[PDB]
């Protein structure tokens, strides 16, 4: 059937198993995210198979000569392409889901929170194989994002001027 539980496509990839991800794309409602912007951090997301029978996202950013690590447990949340993960907490608990995964050089995800009282958070993330992103491929998430009915403010580019790694 048509609507009622089709926000985002199946698709499950050998590469979705395990893959080394940046934490490009960002948007969201609230101007959170912005305040964050005056520190400008990038962290990159890799999900290995964990113990525990699923994979292991771990984000690490560099910022300001400085680099720091972050580990996510992601587990199978039923119907596949869904998958959520157990944020350290008394009790929380953030679904996350993959609209699509372009085989080119970018990828769209969608991340969703209860936003602290229940005020129903909406996330919108497109991450980028490359070390950056293209105003072009900023052109989908602007399409998109004008055809929803959204502007730019809350759609924006999280720059990468430091990467842990390379020099």
């Amino acid at each position: 059937g048509s609507q009622g539980h089709d926000t985002v496509q199946p698709n499950f990839q050998q590469d979705k198993f395990l893959g080394r991800w940046y934490s490009a794309g960002l948007a969201s409602n609230s101007s959170w995210f912005r305040e964050k912007k005056a520190v400008l951090y990038m962290a990159k997301t890799v999900v290995a198979p964990s113990t525990e029978g699923g994979l292991n996202l771990t984000s690490t950013f560099l910022r300001k000569n400085q680099c720091e690590t972050k580990i996510m447990v992601l587990q199978p949340a039923g119907a596949p392409g869904h998958y959520t993960y157990s944020s350290p907490h008394s009790g929380s608990i953030h679904s996350v889901s993959v609209v699509e995964a372009n085989y080119d050089e970018y990828a769209l995800l969608f991340s969703r929170g209860t936003k602290g009282p229940g005020q129903d958070f909406r996330m919108a993330t497109l991450y980028s194989r490359t070390q950056t992103l293209k105003d072009e491929l900023k052109e989908k998430f602007t399409t998109f994002s004008k055809a929803q009915g959204l502007t730019e403010e809350d759609i924006v580019f999280l720059p990468q001027p430091d990467k842990c790694i390379q020099e």
